[PDB]
């Protein structure tokens, strides 16, 4: 008859039950959640929350002031709002500027009462009940309708059938709907005693012999609501579905607040039957159910003539306001929620304060019966009614429905917004993943729900691990302008990639086309004679074997820093981890420029190959060593004097280069007067005159490549500043660059100036960072395995507020989303100063 | 797009208007209803009604204790049902267990908080706002969904978008929709000042540089609505028609009570998509509109840019706000019940407070203009828009288009629930009628509207003429077990039945029925020599000439009434007035004996012909004489002694009978007592022994028809009490009833003891009903026109509480329904003691 909609998320705040895994748990143990009134607050009973006067207005961002003058039940309703969300796996941000609506059941206004009994403006809106949606709305950014619904007691369940109506006619693409009920006034306490409906005994006796009226119980609820067609498509979560629901008025009854049978027996037959659904089928109804002599007879002799009558078996019926008390406006609500938690837990669970019928509820005629025992429940799919009836004659029935091999290195990542939030959220993804619930689920399915199905707020962490133990000890743990500079050589090592390669397919997929162009050109002009073998084995070869001390001639080198560095740009570029700037080290210049777009890999891979073998054919007799001392006191003394300065690597960090003795000749100078030297394991004296045999050769290479204009910024390390579009377009430019010095120290500089907050070296360890704080510092890769020390840098740039994409990290796994904790609220007090 | 609705009525309290005439003349007169603070009761201005205190709660039933303790807004919304409901046309009582929803915008509780600054039982629903929405459905025994809804200052706007929506889903078959607002506590008034948004001048300057605020306005007002398909097929009068509606939210705007720009245009863009109506297409925008430097401009932007831009006209824009203030919850039914009215009138009017535009809005670029004057209003059908928007975001746009020779004798019929409110019905009703807009209604319209279109309540008056100027002057004078009883001879007249057949198609057909059988009859054997005429003719012949003195030849004269008495059944039939009880004197048992099915009219038409035939074949010498006296004397004078007892008439009222000698013998002993005696003109001795010769025959004829067992009680005034089946199904009886005395008033108190209240003769006078009080009796046809002397029978008949179809008086006239004055309630104060 109708469309059918799917809930695919809740939440709710319910005496003894500040979540639906504790509302399991009080209605499965068949305990009562009503008390005596607390300390701080018939009417001498209720089911109460813990506390109605805190809140984490700082997680809204509503000041203190606001907050205190707010109504606690709009306070509520955003917590609700906000865990609803989380609980369907929705990142409420992505709902801004869409179409949700929120319908909100509200029937009471205690804390406008408690003001009227000093007037500020934030009174005005802290204490009107339409803001009890609207300012859900307003937080979400939503633009759907926004509305609270006054029928007393039915409002809640109403609120649900208007949001249903409003997914079938395509008004809202997704609802929030439900209720709030807060007894925080004495005053309502005494015109609801001087009614007379309350049971002096503080029970709801539903169905039973005492039945003397019922207790007041206080909360709320949400449910998130989607039609069931977009919620398949979407791969949603279903908790349960709506297959109908309907609203009537009593029309003529006895009195204004005496109930109507013919009313009631009315509602449900035009319910089931848009429904679809026989009496055989259904197999449970949440009552009203409050325990009055004059209501329980009545509601118990409709369900029998609609739905008792059709059946060979009893229908089994019970009231969660036996457990929670009347939450009035919010009944319904909290009885919904209750039915989709049978449905999904396929169990029924106790109706409370049940042993002798009521002599006038005759249950075996109507084909009745209280259920006493929690239970399995099978197909008699399973179905389950929810009535809830206003004093004023509006009642409301809705018919609910059940529900119709990954990364090696595991990141959990987790956030709140606070310190203090986020080691709770951390304590609590602890608990959750070590209990029966989170054991249930994969370790890969726990990592992608926190990368996908939360909110990544200010305050960040990511645990990394192969297992559950590992992940869960490193939580319990933490509960108690991005610039890249690429690597020159002396950064190479053996194995470097490997780990990469046999972790990251976007990294071994990168490797294998830059290596497949680079194999080509060294098996045309090797820089070891004879070799027409694969640089990915050289590269990838355990130390001190023969493929890997060919690792160290400058001919393989300087390709396999291109093709490591290549490669792993393209891994985080996956990742959505890209620069603002690049700059190399003498070699990691032109991977440098090879992402910036001056050069296609085809020219790059030509240009690396060729300064590589032509380098390795110069004699022996290079030397380089590294020097504590400044450019000007290094230059001073060689000028007073074959050997020159490779690199500017610090305010006091000079490399110099040349013929071995004369670069001695400088060493033995610094080191005489107690400066910090360093012989560098280098083949050839790089960036000196001992350069001067091979520029004309080098020349002729670059001159048949094509230089285009850099499409991200570049820094020169040969000008120490930005490079322009003509500078690096020229191929003089790499010639110069073969043979004069390094500038490492002025680019960075350089790139500081242009607002660059965090460095992250891109090649196999830490030279080139050492060296940057020397002058934010990440290595990509630095003792452990490079993944993990990839994920670890990564880590850093998210905690720092880097948007990387966790997403993609998960990439080709059959990702089951997983019902996570929701947010950690830091609640304070904040109320009325009289 | 969606199914069209229809509003088929209305009804508004409002500042200055007390109902929609007025208010139309408040509009048209460009007039202000804004004033200071009254007496009883920036924020020392507002729009306030005459009273908030006073309400007829006599009217509705509600005892004075619980009016005391209830909302005045939930009484004003009662008294604007009913109103709305009458102007619609409707008899609320035949929606009585159908499907008529009710949706009320309500957003302020005044009551409450007074009571709030001896706790009763009546407080619980007198102070629950649900029961604004729920009162209304139990008042009416209404079925439909009934509801409150709270989005601030668009609330009435979206109940009445959610009352189209349950139409268009079939929910509801019919719907009223709107809200209420009433200013009565100083907290509220405070609240709002505080907040800021009060005009210190205490007017909303809409689009004007003064804008620096809004007046607060109370009030309220509903539509009554249903399918234009439901309202055609129903022949409703169609006030307008709602082509579509939307509601949406602000989302994420500058605060949580900025209006947006991009909310408002989007709303626009979405609902006049749906109602398939281009920009050039609509003629008028009321807008929410409410005087503020904020808000003021949003809503011209937004209005501008989807409704201006296609345009080539400027779009004139106005806010009733301007005349009433802002009524908040009640706002948007203000606005569009300000729409329909300029709809239905086919003008537009001031908007006040104008006079130099805002700078921040630029009329010209937006293609803009404030309506300054009233003025006609033509196709560009005409359009209109409505906008309600609230402090938390909630917007709700409204299009609204325009809609797409009887009886001689005419009677008012009026009435009230009691003798204080006839008066004034009675009075409005004159006044009403003696107006450009009553004089502009056909009195027959008038007539059968006051029959049709309103409840008959329990105190009545029945007015009639010929045209409005008698009629209203016998408004103007108002303001300051039915027993029938059929006649015998010496009932008849001349001319007896001609009116009645001018005037009553009923009564001629069923006269020429009877005539058509007895013309036979009469012709075969004429009780005159030579006849073969029309027994009409004879009976409708001037009194005097040959054909009327035929009349009273008794063989003329038993078919005469018999005919005239039948017919005159027959007529009152069709207006639904049949009777408990029948008795006949004499030769009107044969019509009772009919009517009650004992006889066909074939079988009674040759009895009455044959006992009249067979009486004037007698010879001459006979006499009947009156005489005050007993039975009991009459009978002992006559047994010391040709001559008998005709008729026992009263305890001192008996007909002596027989040869003309011995009758005037026992009529001087009588008058020589000093008793009442009078001559009856007889050709015969009816019931006496000078019957005696034509008995056999007589005895002949009956024994050729069939009598079948009375379907209504049958009093034999043989007997003197009820019959038995048996009695009357057999020849004897009726031979006996000639012969011996007709025990009249045995039978009227054989009657009473049955329970009759009322004995209404039928027949061409008032002899029967002189003797029924000398034993409620209304003669049906007494100086005056029979229609005349029958309507003000009937009107009795009526006053006294019996239900006579006066629909079916008007039967075969093209009706058009008038719009009448609604119900003149009678209000006291009722209010809260502190
Ligand atoms: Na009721
Ligand atoms: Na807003």
């Amino acid at each position: 008859s109708d469309e059918p909609i799917a809930v695919i998320g809740l939440s709710c705040r319910l005496p003894k039950a500040s979540g639906p895994q504790e509302l399991w748990q009080l209605l499965d143990d068949g305990a009562s959640a009503v008390t005596r009134v607390p300390a701080d607050r018939g009417a001498r009973w209720g089911g109460f929350l813990d506390r109605v006067d805190t809140f984490d207005a700082g997680f809204f961002g509503i000041s203190p002031r606001e907050a205190a003058a707010m109504d606690p039940q709009q306070r509520l309703v955003l917590e609700l709002s906000w865990e609803a969300l989380e609980g369907a796996g929705l990142v409420p941000a992505t709902l801004r500027d869409t179409g949700l609506g929120v319908f909100v059941g509200a029937a009471r206004d205690d804390y406008a009462t408690l003001y009227r009994r000093a007037v500020d403006h934030h009174a005005m809106t802290g204490l009107h009940r339409s803001l009890i949606a609207n300012r859900i709305s307003y937080a979400l950014g939503a633009h759907g309708p926004s509305m609270v619904v006054d029928t007393g007691q039915s409002s809640s369940l109403v609120a649900v059938h208007l949001a249903c109506e409003s997914l079938r006619r395509g008004e809202s693409d997704i609802a929030l709907a439900g209720g709030v009920n807060l007894n925080i006034a004495a005053e309502s306490a005494r015109e609801t005693a001087a009614f007379g409906g309350l049971s002096p005994d503080g029970q709801c006796f539903t169905f039973d012999a005492r039945a003397n009226g019922f207790v007041r119980g206080e909360g709320g609820g949400l449910v998130v609501l989607k039609t069931l067609r977009r919620a398949l498509a979407d791969g949603d979560l279903v908790h349960g579905v709506i297959l109908a629901s309907a609203v009537n008025n009593d029309g003529p009854s006895d009195t204004l607040t005496t109930p109507s049978r013919r009313a009631q027996e009315s509602l449900l037959t035009r319910v089931y039957r848009r429904a679809g659904v026989t009496p055989t089928e259904v197999g449970y109804v949440e009552l009203h159910g409050t325990g009055t002599k004059v209501g329980d007879p009545i509601e118990a002799a409709a369900l029998g003539a609609v739905l008792g009558t059709g059946r060979d078996t009893p229908l089994p019926v019970g009231s969660i306001k036996t457990n929670i008390g009347h939450l009035e406006g919010a009944a319904g609500i909290a009885g919904l929620i209750k039915a989709l938690l049978q449905l999904r837990r396929r169990r029924l669970v106790p109706s409370l304060n049940f042993s002798t019928p009521n002599p006038d509820i005759p249950l075996d005629a109507l084909n009745l019966r209280v259920q006493q025992e929690s239970a399995p429940w099978a197909t008699p799919t399973l179905v389950a009614g929810v009535s809830s009836f206003g004093m004023g004659g509006t009642n409301c029935h809705v018919v609910v429905s059940a529900a119709p091999s990954g990364p090696a290195l595991l990141p959990w990542v987790v956030s709140a917004r606070s310190p203090q939030a986020l080691r709770d959220q951390a304590g609590r993804l602890a608990a959750w993943a070590d209990s029966p619930a989170g054991r249930e689920a994969s370790p890969v399915d726990i990592g992608w729900s926190l990368a996908t199905s939360r909110t990544h707020f200010e305050y960040r962490a990511v645990v990394s691990g192969s297992d559950r133990d590992e992940l869960v000890a490193s939580l319990r743990a933490l509960a108690s302008r991005l610039g890249f500079l690429f690597s020159g050589q002396g950064s190479q090592r053996a194995g470097m990639g490997r780990e990469l390669y046999g972790a990251f397919p976007v990294f071994a997929e990168a490797f294998d086309e830059v290596c497949g162009v680079l194999d080509a050109l060294l098996g045309a002009l090797p820089p070891s004679e004879g070799w027409a073998g694969s640089l990915r084995e050289v590269m990838f070869a355990a130390e001190g074997t023969p493929d890997s001390e060919l690792l160290d001639r400058t001919g393989f080198t300087q390709p396999a820093l291109f093709a490591f560095e290549v490669a792993l740009f393209r891994l985080l570029e996956s990742w959505g981890v890209r620069p603002d700037f690049v700059a190399g080290h003498s070699v990691g210049e032109i991977a440098a420029a090879h992402v910036a777009g001056v050069l296609s890999l085809a020219d790059a891979c030509r240009l690396v190959a060729a300064r590589g073998r032509l380098m390795q054919a110069l004699p022996a007799g290079g030397a380089m060593v590294a020097v504590e001392a400044s450019e000007e006191e290094v230059a001073a003394h060689l000028a007073g004097e074959e050997v020159g300065i490779a690199a500017v690597n610090g305010p006091r960090s000079v490399v110099v280069s040349g013929a071995e003795d004369a670069v001695e000749e400088v060493a033995e100078h610094f080191a005489g007067l107690g400066r910090r030297t360093r012989r560098l394991r280098v083949s050839h004296a790089f960036h000196s005159p001992l350069m001067d045999p091979m520029l004309e050769d080098f020349g002729r290479v670059v001159r048949g490549l094509t230089f285009d204009a850099p499409r991200l910024p570049v820094v020169s390390n040969l000008t120490g500043a930005l490079a322009s579009a003509d500078e690096l377009c020229t191929p003089e430019y790499w010639v110069r660059h073969v043979r004069e010095a390094v500038r490492f120290a002025d680019g960075v500089g350089w790139l500081a100036g242009l607002g660059v907050s965090t460095f992250v070296e891109i090649g196999p360890g830490g030279v080139l960072s050492a060296l940057t704080q020397e002058c934010g510092v990440v290595a990509a890769v630095r003792r452990r395995a490079e993944p993990v020390a990839l994920l670890s840098a990564v880590g850093e740039l998210f905690a720092d507020g880097y948007p990387v994409d966790w997403t993609a990290y998960f990439a080709g796994w059959p990702a089951a989303r997983v019902e996570l904790p929701t947010y950690a609220f830091q609640r304070s007090r904040h109320w009325l100063e009289n």
